[PDB]
């Protein structure tokens, strides 16, 4: 029932399937080999992952996964976002073949390199994904769902930002019963259910908290039902321990209340540049 693409078809006979790497909401994720995948360097066996459907797969989960690959292939290679390399798509079950992460999601990451993690990496981190949004909004697409868990890390702890099931290309009128995660979202994208680039950067921001406390969770103690009316009247996160003032009134930048007075990933690239250039 999915309608050919050559450009992106792979041979199943050249993917050899192994270690699943984690199962989520509407799929799973399996470590494999693919042999050739690499165009130019066609006798090559490249470590990979891919997306497919479980046992227990929706309709929705069909179309879900579909709709994720599509987004992909539109958007355009970058070093740091995970890139599609390919697709089974034709007689067989759908497997979405994207670059392999082996360190996986920088949450994770950060939480078992709690005392190890110098400052500069941080920072470093902190520009690298400054840099896959920027480029991610030249594309015109908004993700929707960044955050720490979204990101994965390379073996050469290159930041890498994924999960594109949420993502859209471009204002954009969000459903009403939203499916975006409550705290890591801007308040027009709550309260008046649009969507722009300036959206993203407020997420970026509860990002670069998540990045300088070590992947804590945000606002610690507030359920999600009582964060909406907190954030109609102002309510902020604190300054992590291991951020300087610079950084600080970066992140409280990412969360003015006036999308057009936040920076623009552009701006962000620019100064997170400036600092890490230091440090
Ligand atoms: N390209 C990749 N390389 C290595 N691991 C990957 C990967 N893509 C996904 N994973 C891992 O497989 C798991 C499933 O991720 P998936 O995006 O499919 O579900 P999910 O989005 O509901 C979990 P989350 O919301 O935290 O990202 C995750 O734990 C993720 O770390």
């Amino acid at each position: 029932e999915l309608p050919e693409d050559p450009k992106w078809e792979f041979p199943r006979d050249k993917l050899t399937l192994g270690k699943p790497l984690g199962e989520g909401a509407f799929g799973q994720v399996v470590m494999a080999e693919a042999v050739g995948i690499d165009k130019d360097k066609p006798k090559e066996a490249v470590t990979v992952a891919v997306k497919m459907l479980k046992d227990d797969a929706t309709e929705k989960d069909l179309s879900d996964l579909v709709s994720e690959m599509e987004m992909m292939k539109m958007i355009g290679k970058h070093k740091n976002i995970i890139n599609l390399l390919g697709a089974c798509t034709q007689d067989g079950p759908l497997y979405v073949i994207v670059e392999y992460a082996s360190k996986g999601n920088l949450r994770e990451y950060l939480r078992a390199r709690r005392p190890q993690m110098t400052f500069k990496d941080l920072v470093s981190c902190t520009y690298q994904l400054a840099r896959g949004m920027e480029y991610l909004a030249s594309q015109k697409c908004i993700h929707r769902d960044l955050a720490a868990r979204n990101v994965l890390v390379t073996e050469n702890n290159v930041m890498k930002i994924a999960d594109f099931g949420l993502a859209r290309d471009i204002y954009y009128k969000n459903t009403t019963n939203g499916r975006l995660p409550v705290k890591w979202m801007a308040p027009e994208a709550l309260f008046d259910r649009v969507y722009t680039h300036q959206s993203d950067v407020w997420s970026f921001g509860v990002l670069m908290w998540e990045i300088f406390t070590l992947g804590g969770s945000p606002y610690p103690g507030i359920p999600v039902e009582e964060l909406f009316k907190l954030l109609k009247e102002g309510h902020r996160m604190d300054k992590p321990a291991n951020c300087t003032n610079e950084l600080y009134m970066m992140m409280r930048d990412c969360w003015h209340a006036v999308p057009s007075q936040r920076p623009t990933f552009k701006q962000l690239v620019e100064d997170l540049d400036r600092i890490l250039t230091l440090t």
